[PDB]
């Protein structure tokens, strides 16, 4: 695989895991220090949700760096490395990111429950496909989890977009910027997953880990950078509970 064996344990992908760990930690501390001088009740809610997104990713990338949670999967006569921490990362951070967008749109708790429910179903069925032993099952779960992603993305571009436009041009501008970013970044995940080691095997584990790291830092540090610098987080919020 493309990369360099930093720890001397036969894993060239630790170079991209180490870089991702640094970028997540730097982004976590940057949002944390920037949020200490924040007294607005609503802005503190966004900082609380957003800081956790690279903070949890930092722990997952640190665990994947040291090899904690690494195991093998046999699909015929080939051996596939799977990092459990990667999916546990997405299981926690994707609901928080959707919560950030739901706070901007100010949608009801039933809307949020359907959103995070389908989002979690997308992640679990993605892990199930990564653990299956036949290629037919791996593509079948990938297709099911992709459909669930489309359902989540459709709700952001239709229901949550219309509700956000009623809250004024400032929130609508920030919500449109983030949603435009989410529609393209999140779509890149099943594309890489199906062309990487878990799918056709076109992309090795090295480049896939590097590309997954770039998507992760952009969907977390880049997403939070656009949100936390906008004036929309000062507007009134209503947490689902
Ligand atoms: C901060 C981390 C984020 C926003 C991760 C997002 C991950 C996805 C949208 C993954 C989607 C997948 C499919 C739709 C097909 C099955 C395989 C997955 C889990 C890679
Ligand atoms: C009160 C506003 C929210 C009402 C939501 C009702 C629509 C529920 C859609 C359920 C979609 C399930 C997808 C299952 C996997 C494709
Ligand atoms: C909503 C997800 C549906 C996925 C469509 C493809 C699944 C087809 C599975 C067929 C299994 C054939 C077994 C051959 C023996
Ligand atoms: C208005 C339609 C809303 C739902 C659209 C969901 C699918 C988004 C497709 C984005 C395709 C990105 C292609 C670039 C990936 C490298
Ligand atoms: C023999 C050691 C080779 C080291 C090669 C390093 C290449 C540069 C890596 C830069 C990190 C990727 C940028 C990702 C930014 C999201
Ligand atoms: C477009 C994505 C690039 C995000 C780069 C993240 C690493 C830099 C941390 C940002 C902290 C600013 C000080
Ligand atoms: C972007 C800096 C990468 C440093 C890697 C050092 C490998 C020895
Ligand atoms: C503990 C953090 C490990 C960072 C490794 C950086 C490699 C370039
Ligand atoms: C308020 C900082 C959030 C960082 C999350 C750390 C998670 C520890 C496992
Ligand atoms: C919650 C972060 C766990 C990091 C584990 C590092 C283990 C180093 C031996
Ligand atoms: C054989 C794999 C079938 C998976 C069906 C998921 C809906
Ligand atoms: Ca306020
Ligand atoms: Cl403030
Ligand atoms: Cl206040
Ligand atoms: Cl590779
Ligand atoms: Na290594």
């Amino acid at each position: 695989q493309a990369g360099y064996d930093l720890l001397g344990d036969g894993r060239p992908e630790t170079l991209w895991l180490g870089i991702g760990t640094l970028l997540m930690l730097i982004g976590t501390f940057y949002f944390l220090v920037r949020g200490w001088g924040v007294t607005d009740k609503d802005a503190r809610e966004y900082y609380a949700v957003t800081i956790l997104v690279p903070g949890i990713a930092s722990a997952a990338y640190l665990s994947m760096f040291f090899g904690i949670g690494l195991t093998e999967v046999t699909v015929g006569g080939e051996m596939l490395d799977i990092y459990y921490a990667r999916y546990a990362d997405w299981l926690f951070t994707t609901p928080l990111l959707l919560l950030d967008l739901a706070l901007l749109a100010k949608v009801d708790r039933v809307t949020i429950g359907t959103l995070v429910g389908v989002d979690a179903l997308m992640i679990v069925t993605g892990l199930i496909g990564a653990l299956s032993h036949t290629a037919i099952a791996r593509y079948s779960w990938w297709l099911f989890s992709t459909i669930c992603m489309i359902v989540v993305l459709y709700f952001l571009a239709t229901s949550l977009r219309s509700a956000a436009k009623e809250r004024g041009p400032e929130v609508a501008s920030t919500f449109n910027t983030l949603t435009a970013l989410v529609l393209v970044l999140w779509t890149a995940y099943p594309i890489l997953w199906i062309i990487g080691t878990e799918g056709a095997g076109v992309v090795g584990l090295g480049i896939e880990t590097l590309l997954f790291m770039v998507l992760d830092v952009t969907a977390k540090v880049g997403f939070g950078f656009i949100l936390l610098r906008s004036r929309a987080i000062l507007g009134d919020t209503e947490a689902p509970e």
